[PDB]
Order: C-alpha cells, then structure tokens, then sequence
C-alpha cells in the first residue's frame, strides 16, 4: 500500500488513515510505503491513531517503469516526426518501438544512421524522464509482419469504446498507429485479426504523432503508472 | 431507433460489418433512415437495399460534430522558444476552446511579445482547420498566476497526487487544466490553484516535459473520453 504523507513526518493524514485502516484495514506493525512526490520509502505502522503513526525503515529509489511491456508499432512518418514520437513515447513509458512500413507510409525503409539517431533520442529521453530502462527501437517491418497480440489497441474513427473501458492493466500492451495517411481498412482488418481492439480518440482529426501520444498517455501516465 | 454507421467516403454502400449489425441486430429494413459518417463527412441516409452489403442513398449532408461540448480552458505556464506553438497546436486538435499563458514563479519568460501572440493565434487558426474544427481556440495575452479565476472544475498534474483523471472528471462541467513550466509549479502555486478549485491529478511515475504533460492531461479529458 502506498499512502500519501507530506514530508514523511511519521504521522499519517486523516484521509490516508481511514483509507487503509478502515477500507484496507491496517494493523500496527504492518509495513507500507510512504511518499509525497519528493521521496518514497518503506515504513512501519507504529500507532493506529487516528491519526496513524509510523516509522521510516528505508528510503528507496521510486520505480519508474509502467509494469508491463508497452510496445508501440508506429508507421514511418514524414519529416523528423518519428524522432519526436520516440522521445515522448519514452517519457510515456514505452518499452519497445517498432517502426512499420505501411500502404500509406511515405518512407518504406530506414537507414542504419537514422535508426542509430532514434536510439540516441530514446536513451536521452529515458534519462530525462527518470527511467533506467531504455526503450528498444527496432528496424522497420511490414505491417503484415505485426504479430498476434494478447492485448492491442488501435484508434479508429468507427470505434465507440474508450481506452479505459477495454484496458487490462496487468496484461502486456501493444498499440498500433498508422501514418499521416492512416491505416487502410484492409490493414485495420489485419490488426483486429492480430488481436488489436479498435478504440475511440474523439471527435477531431489528429496528427499521427498526437494520436500515438494520446493512446499511450491513456494507457500509462493517465492510469497513474 | 437512431444509429450511425461508419461508411468510408459515404459511397452508398456500407462495409459488411456495419451491414450485419444494422440488418441482423438492429433489424434494418428498406426505407429506414440512419446516419453514415467517415471522420471527414456525415449525412442522413435511407436504406435502399439490405444487400448485403447494405446500400443507401444520401438524404442530406451534415457537419461532423467536432467540439468537446463544454468549455475547455488550458492555463499553461510560459515556455521558452517554440514550445508554446507546439502546445497550442496539440491543444487545438485536442479540443481546447481557450488558451491562457501564465507567468509563474519558475516560468523562464515573464512576458510575451505581440509577435509571439500573433504567431500562436496563427497556429490556433491553422490547427483548427487541420483538425476539422470550425471553432478556433482563443489565445490570450499572458496573466499572472494569481489572476487565474475560481473555476467550476479544474485539474492540475501533481507529483504527489494519486487520483486519476478518469476518477475525477465530470464531463458535464466546463473544464480548466493547469500546467506548469519545466521548473514546474511551486508548492505555494499548487496550493493557490487548489484554492481556485483545481483538483490535483496523477500523470504517472515518470518525469514529463511541460508540453507532454499538457498533451496527456488534455487527451485524458477529451479525445480519450471519446469527446
């Protein structure tokens, strides 16, 4: 259990106390995690209060990973937009980025130099986002080469389901995003066959980069992970 | 018995999936009226043949709904360079109706010239067109953080927060979102925002650039909610 405690003073705020002593039931001696954004640490229940008291046993570095694999299958884009996507996707917790060649993608391949550069962007973004895990960026693959997945999401204009209504937070995650031209219906068809669930991204037309980041943000940062 | 079916290009013929759903599930019949759409256009249609695939004729063209449906105001700290242009563009495609730059304790720039304001307005205009919107987000000159008004509903990303946007959002009320600079909102600035009516929400375990936090916070409230 992670309980918010301003400054890790040893005493837990009123709300926090009720939340774990009544709703989660917490006895004395039980160990739990304390945090206030600035810090995090293991602590022990000393007094059940209220307000509940505790003692700091050990400070520790906050975990930064989402918790499950988050693979982003994203089509090759125009300009240097793929570099920005890789940077934000890394901040958003992706663990793997798989560029794709698709019917409407303009580029149909990617040199070694470009790939190396994208890997440098990921390395840098990982550091700045506090991650120790650097997302893997791979050589492009054709769309029909995308694998069968346990859980996948693809934004589609016809979809009505929201990401929060289909997402299983303990299952690995695969997200598919098409190029500026979008995925062709036959492609969306193959994606669904592969296990990708179509979801809604709203009423407006989004740039491919934005759709990619919004889908990701809905699954990671938005879920508080 | 209204229903809207996805029909790429509004060509008069529905995809097999939509056909089966209308015919098999909704019990559609020749003469019935329904809505067809494809992200670009929309229209009232009338069933001409169940096929399959189902064929229909367009009765009248209609404008796709593009707005979130309530006011969406982004209160964002001044950022260096073209960062704000990027924020404005993404905010526009994400449904913002108003963008209010803020001078904050840690915001690098403390003012904005007419040239930047005009540029931001040009970006809003353009982005509105590219996202299919008729409405163009208003972009205001900067104001001190203290000038932020009391809000009916507000959310601010905060490291120590635990509530997720989806656990707090009220789709029926106008929405205010606050995003600090790279240096982030100071302790007393977050307190001030809560005083104004902003609820702290969590954006996860990783450090995010101001631009990305803004995109994420908006996406969780509009696009992500199917709005």
């Amino acid at each position: 259990h992670r309980a918010f405690s301003p400054g890790l003073t040893g005493v837990l705020p009123l709300r926090e106390t009720r939340h774990l002593v009544e709703v989660l039931r917490a006895r004395v001696g039980d160990r739990f995690t304390v945090f206030d954004g600035e810090r995090e640490a293991l602590a022990e229940v000393v007094d059940l209060g209220p307000p509940l008291r505790y003692r700091v046993l050990e400070e520790r570095r906050p975990e930064r990973e989402v918790g499950v694999e988050v693979v982003l299958y994203v089509a090759l884009l125009k300009g240097d937009k793929l570099a920005e996507v890789v940077r934000a996707a890394t901040e958003l917790g992706a663990t793997r980025i798989q560029p794709l060649v698709t019917r409407h993608s303009v580029p149909k391949e990617m040199g070694e130099g470009k790939l190396r550069r994208l890997r440098a962007v990921a390395l840098e973004a990982a550091k700045q986002s506090g991650r120790v895990v650097v997302p893997e960026v791979l050589p492009p693959i054709p769309l029909k080469a995308v694998p069968q997945v346990a859980q996948g999401l693809v934004a589609h204009v016809g979809a009505t389901a929201r990401v929060r209504e289909v997402l299983d937070p303990e299952k690995p995650l695969a997200l598919a995003v098409g190029p500026e031209g979008g995925f062709a219906e036959e492609e969306v068809a193959l994606l669904e066959a592969r296990g990708f669930t179509p979801v809604s991204l709203g009423r407006r037309i989004l740039r491919a980069e934005t759709a990619a980041l919004a889908l990701l943000a809905l699954c990671t940062a938005g879920e508080g992970r």
